[PDB]
């Protein structure tokens, strides 16, 4: 059961770790009465990923993958859901980085330990199916960013550290997918086809990875899956949801040499449409949002394996905080919840927002 064939979704539940249950039950509940309590317990059960966001990270993983040894041994028949995501001069882009490793301090042998450290796990637990998501914000930036010279000067060790993890991590229990930002960043009719051969060309380059199986969507950002209408801050782009996106770019990637590409799609945070982000590019603890559509395989669409919640919510995307370290500027505009605290952290206000915006409902 930990092999599989077609869909790794099939066949297996995710399993929802006790980390984030921790975070729930500890920080959010103690603060919470009644119905709003009762719903937020109810969220601590819904699978999500776990983030390996930097190396002192790797225990937590083999930690949890050991509950779902036992809970398999007890009866269960859950996989483990990862977010491999520690690349030198990491998120090249942005304002601030929390990236631990950098290129110019021997940045790629670090990354090439991390992963190494990885898979020595996963073989360790070749018994579990698990399911992970390569480093988001990473290649996206080689598609519109390189005129920003950080990301410029990091895209061969990018690109040379995602070679080594989709190589080492292509194992029988393994299923990975890419990130591909969103139908904000690469859904443009512009970003389409030089999107599609950038991942066409990862993946040949890597020797067509059995476990490679596709791309995940809009991790970490809040775009709707199947909306009707278009947002006013999606206007001018006919890719307006995750939908219209992989069905656009999923036939590109097969005039590239990819065929047989699936994906995944972050709803985590896609409850509410439209949400309240005044402008498409705006990320950081956007205000009028809700948890969305649950994780399921049950899709209804021939290109998406499933619905997933990979950026956890009410954890924090970054500080609101001037006088602080890693300080981005995106985190203080007016359509970001302030004061919001270090990235990762618990932000008890935002968990709130998003209970009370979710849909489906949970209250
Ligand atoms: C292909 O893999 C090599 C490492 O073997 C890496 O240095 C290179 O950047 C990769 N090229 C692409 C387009 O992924
Ligand atoms: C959008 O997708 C959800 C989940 O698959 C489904 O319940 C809903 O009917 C879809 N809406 C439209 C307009 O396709
Ligand atoms: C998945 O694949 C493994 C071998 O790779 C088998 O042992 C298992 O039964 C399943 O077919
Ligand atoms: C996880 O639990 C679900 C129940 O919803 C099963 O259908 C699945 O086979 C796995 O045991
Ligand atoms: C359970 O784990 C979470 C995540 O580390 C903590 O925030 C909580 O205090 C408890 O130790
Ligand atoms: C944290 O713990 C509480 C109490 O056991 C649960 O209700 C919640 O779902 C989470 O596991
Ligand atoms: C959250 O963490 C506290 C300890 O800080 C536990 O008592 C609780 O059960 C949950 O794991
Ligand atoms: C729950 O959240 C409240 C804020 O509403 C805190 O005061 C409390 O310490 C816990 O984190
Ligand atoms: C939500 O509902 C549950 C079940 O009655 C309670 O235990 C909790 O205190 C909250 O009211």
């Amino acid at each position: 059961t930990a092999t599989y064939s077609g869909n790794p979704f099939v066949g297996v539940t995710p399993w929802a770790n006790a980390y984030y249950a921790s975070e729930v039950s500890s920080l959010a509940i103690p603060s919470l009465t009644g119905a709003m309590a009762t719903a937020a317990a109810a969220v601590a059960k819904v699978p999500s990923f776990m983030w390996l966001d930097t190396l002192d990270k790797t225990p937590l993983m083999e930690q949890t993958l050991a509950d779902i040894r036992t809970a398999n041994k007890n009866g269960g028949n859950y996989a483990g859901q990862f977010v491999v995501f520690d690349l030198p001069d990491r998120d090249c882009a942005a304002l601030a980085s929390n990236g631990e490793y950098s290129i110019a301090d021997g940045g790629v042998a670090k990354y090439k330990n991390y992963i190494d450290t990885i898979r020595q796990i996963v073989v360790e637990y070749s018994d579990i199916r698990t399911l992970l998501v390569i480093e988001p914000d990473s290649l996206a930036n080689l598609v519109t960013n390189l005129g920003t010279p950080k990301c410029a000067n990091a895209q061969s060790a990018y690109l040379e550290c995602i070679n080594y993890a989709v190589t080492q991590l292509n194992l029988p229990n393994v299923a990975m997918y890419l990130d591909a930002g969103h139908a904000g960043w690469l859904g443009w009719p512009a970003n389409q086809d030089p999107a599609a051969q950038l991942f066409a060309n990862v993946y040949k380059n890597a020797s067509s990875p059995r476990a490679l199986r596709g791309l995940a969507t809009n991790v970490a950002n809040y775009n709707g899956w199947n909306i009707t209408s278009p947002p006013s801050y999606t206007q001018g782009n006919a890719v307006y949801n995750e939908k219209l996106y992989i069905h656009a770019i999923g036939p590109l990637l097969a005039n590239h040499g990819w065929s047989n590409a699936f994906f995944i799609t972050d709803q985590g945070r896609s409850g509410k449409q439209p949400t309240g982000q005044q402008q498409w590019g705006d990320w950081c603890n956007v205000i009028g949002t809700g948890f969305g559509i649950r994780p399921s395989a049950n899709t209804g669409d021939s290109l998406l394996d499933s619905f997933v919640w990979v950026k956890p919510g009410g954890e924090c995307d970054g500080t609101s905080d001037s006088s602080a370290p890693r300080f981005d500027s995106h985190c203080a505009l007016p359509d970001a919840l302030q004061p919001a605290p270090q990235a990762g952290a618990w932000f008890q206000a935002y968990f709130v927002q998003l209970l009370t915006n979710a849909n489906p409902s949970f209250l």
